[PDB]
């Protein structure tokens, strides 16, 4: 209704995650957009860059003035790349804003692991200790008290969410897990690279980053929080489609389907974004594209458990989760303005 | 140009996507010459009425299912017929002395028990037509079962490694992905443009018919495997990629040496061990199988890519026919 209105800004607003985030913020009943920052498209209206939003979000894009942003905003979403994200997050944090950082810079509590993976130095160790990993259906208790939240990566969301309760309850082995995952091309971001051009990706399907994708350590670092050390092997693939992630996950269980289903449905019992199937239904990316849902299908044969996990990469894998995090930091329901 | 060793060949069930790709290859083949193209649905239409891309290339008039007429004008026949029909046709042309390649599954598994099958005597005689492995058996046969498309991408890289004992036979996982042409020319809502476009999905979990095919054939290595196979539908027309997870004790150089030695004379097999990752666009519209190899500690990851309608079907079928007819297996392909 506007009674608990808060001003929110987006830094790095013209990438694909910024577009999905603005779409949500525009219709959110308590967040009011204050600034949309992009150094490249400054002095243009957001609807000049994204004409689909003409007459819905016509806010004039401004340049990088962080003092300007802090003085007009209660909260900021950072869609910046690494390193720049650290400086901005640190600035807006001490100014007293609520901060959601899309980047990886504050996700990994282990500083050397970060520097080794991202090949850049981490210069805010105390802030790194304070940041909360933004998986709303798992770490809600901690997010509600946070002022700095590291938004999870898109592939880690699709793999962590179904595995977390089963590891913690001891129903699957922590060793030998294979996640064979596939994403739409929007996962590369708004890029001019030849490798992301239409003619190179259209009709093509490929693995990439074999034994080397920066999300594999994130998955295993977070799942350690279940009390069990994991060695998930993660391999991504590029789908000739704009949006959508599917993860096929292979595990070993001593339990039967009924117990595995009860563990997941009990753990996610109040979480409207989590849709769990145990009846033979197979999630596909079209079931979750343009939604904030995560769909999980369960299949058991003997000791083999296969999990199919689907999300929209830009919404449950990024912007929608970012708004759930912001909702939670602001005292709102996690699904406010979402579903 | 007609060749000095010309032979006549017919195609039964010619108007599906496998028949289309097969006709493309036959029309350019320097020795095979098309005699009949049979399709009860499109009889009395020219092949290029169904596939206008082939206009002025293959304008052969399609005929109905009169198998005596085919046998009288053909030295050999390709059967792209559905289950059961394929059994009677292959029994007929075998009696009449024709070389036969059957695209269906009805003659792939020697063990009748897995099928449950009429013609059990004939089932004994059918040869599994994986040309880069069973060449010996193929040349001496009169009935070949063309292998399935997914088994082709998975058996081919795993066979030598199991035989040489370089990977474990237990615990192998094949996570495989295919273009929609793998469903054949069908009027099903599930295969419509609007249902498949922009969508990606696993299917047939724990239940795809190609998965016992993979394991039955790999038993010929001397190893009892339990390959877990899961297929997925790509929103693209053609192409298979198989990501294969194995356990090895051997190093990259040894695994590579095994594969490149076992396939050293086989021009359709392209093996990479240098970090190059194959993609479906590298093999689409070709008869190549591209294999990438990746080792970390005890983990071997294999990436295997084919055109599902050519190397996984029609181009392989012409390899099998070439071999049965005394030609080099890549004649008219490379
Ligand atoms: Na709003
Ligand atoms: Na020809």
């Amino acid at each position: 209704r506007g009674s608990h209105m808060m001003k929110v800004s987006v830094i790095g607003a013209t990438g694909y995650t910024g577009y999905e985030l603005v779409k949500i913020l525009a219709n959110h009943p308590e967040f009011e957009i204050a600034a949309l920052v992009s150094e490249t498209y400054a002095d243009k209206m957001f609807s000049d860059v994204y004409p689909r939003l003409r007459s819905i979000c016509d806010v004039v894009i401004t340049g990088r003035d962080y003092d300007a942003v802090a003085e007009i905003s209660d909260a900021v979403f950072l869609c910046l790349p690494h390193a720049a994200a650290q400086d901005a997050a640190a600035f807006f944090y001490e100014k007293g804003l609520k901060v959601v950082d899309f980047s990886a810079d504050f996700r990994l509590k282990d500083k050397k692991l970060y520097e080794a993976t991202y090949k850049v130095d981490h210069t805010y160790p105390d802030l790194l200790r304070k940041a909360v990993y933004g998986l709303p259906e798992i770490f809600e208790v901690d997010i509600k008290k946070a002022e700095l939240v590291a938004n999870p990566g898109c592939y880690p969301t699709s793999v962590i969410t179904p595995l977390y309760p089963l590891l913690k309850a001891g129903l699957i082995s922590p060793e030998g897990i294979i996640a064979d995952s596939k994403s739409g091309v929007t996962g590369a971001g708004r890029k001019a690279d030849i490798a992301y051009s239409f003619c190179e990706c259209n009709e093509d399907f490929r693995p990439y980053a074999i034994f080397s994708h920066r999300h594999n350590p994130e998955i295993n670092e977070v799942l350690k929080e279940t009390g069990k050390e994991t060695n998930v092997l993660f391999t991504p693939h590029l789908i000739p489609a704009s949006k959508g992630i599917e993860s096929t996950i292979y595990t070993k269980t001593t339990a039967g389907l009924a117990e595995i289903s009860a563990c997941l449905k009990d753990f996610y019992r109040e979480r409207r974004c989590v849709r769990i199937y145990d009846n033979g239904h197979i999630p596909s990316t079209a079931d979750v594209t343009d939604t904030n849902f995560i769909d999980i299908g369960l299949f058991v044969k003997g000791e083999r458990l296969i999990i199919v996990s689907c999300i929209d990469n830009l919404i449950k894998g990024s912007s929608g989760m970012a708004v759930q995090n912001m909702n939670l930091m602001c005292g709102f329901d996690d699904t406010l303005g979402i579903l």
